[PDB]
């Protein structure tokens, strides 16, 4: 369940990365790495694989978010 973000904004931080990705489904870790990259654990599967069909090319702080 461990979710790859990239394409971040240079801006966002956690708090608005997993408020974000909370349409999806809740986030139980995210770190956030510089280069625009992310890492993220979801409750479960299901919320998992609901951000990565739902949440693909999504809109954050300006820039264009993709999953992986």
């Amino acid at each position: 369940m461990r979710v790859q973000v990239s394409g971040l904004s240079d801006e966002t931080t956690w708090h608005t990365l997993k408020d974000h990705l909370r349409q999806a489904g809740e986030v139980t870790f995210c770190k956030v790495f510089s280069g625009g990259r992310a890492v993220v654990e979801f409750v479960t599967p299901e919320d998992a694989a609901r951000a990565i069909t739902e949440l693909q090319a999504s809109e954050l702080e300006g820039a264009t978010l993709f999953l992986r």
